[PDB]
């Protein structure tokens, strides 16, 4: 038994919410959130924008300093670092951007990084102004993570397509 509320179940490990991501960690405060995080860790928009202004800018402090110890992650890569006022711990997870051109079969290896945790918060990756169809997304996380992984969806029009289309 966890906190999260209201989800609907996808399936026996897939949980799906019309939810603001920042909201929702700043109320469960989860051992796991999820960043939809680009190679250099550059928090300027869309959910990483987002989630680092909930942290008045201490996760982009944080980033900057991991990027020059450690250089680029790779798209399909992850780093686990702190979840600062939001969770424990914060996932940044590379999906591939179709706005610049990355392939999209990297986004199984993207998810694939979320069963090194048993439950996690998080987007579907690659969706938003990664450029990616969210209905995809969703069937490549269905398809990949098996560890617990609840979604959250902010747009309530786009949460009910993903609801009715799934199989
Ligand atoms: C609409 C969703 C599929 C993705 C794509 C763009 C933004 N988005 C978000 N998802 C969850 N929580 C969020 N908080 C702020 C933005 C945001
Ligand atoms: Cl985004």
């Amino acid at each position: 038994v966890n906190s999260f509320s209201g989800y609907l179940k996808l399936t026996d490990n897939v949980y799906i919410k019309n939810a603001d991501i920042v909201e929702e960690a700043k109320k469960v405060k989860p051992t796991v959130v999820v960043n939809a995080a680009n190679v250099y860790l550059k928090h300027g928009g869309g959910v990483a924008g987002a989630l680092n202004k909930a942290t008045n800018n201490a996760m982009q402090v944080e980033s900057d300093d991991y990027i020059a110890t450690n250089g680029p992650l790779k798209v399909g890569g992850s780093c686990v670092l702190s979840g600062h006022n939001l969770a424990k711990h914060c996932l940044h997870v590379v999906g591939p951007n179709v706005n610049k051109g990355e392939d999209i079969q990297l986004l199984k290896s993207a998810y694939e990084n979320f069963n090194q945790h048993e439950v996690l918060l998080a987007p579907l990756l690659s969706a938003g102004i990664f450029g990616a169809d969210p209905i995809h997304s969703l069937r490549v996380c269905v398809d990949t993570v098996r560890t617990n992984v609840y979604l959250a969806v902010f747009d309530k029009n786009l949460y009910d397509k993903l609801v009715s289309s799934f199989l």
